[PDB]
């Protein structure tokens, strides 16, 4: 166990690009929508 | 004040799916710079 820790980290930033990314989407289609509902009347 | 606060949840939702986008790409950055840091030695 002297380089192995590395590969942790490593992993979580995977997980953590990956659902940040998916976040933004989940934001982008509320934004979407509201802003798309809001042009009609 | 009856269909104005919708324009405040908007501008909400607006910040976070730019701010979400970006704060993605800061964990893109430590993901691609530990990956390819332990690709080498």
């Amino acid at each position: 166990a002297l380089k192995k820790h590395h590969e942790n980290e490593i992993s979580h930033h995977a997980k953590e690009i990956e659902r940040l990314q998916k976040e933004i989407e989940r934001h982008k289609q509320s934004i979407k929508k509201l802003k798309q509902s809001e042009d009609d009347d």
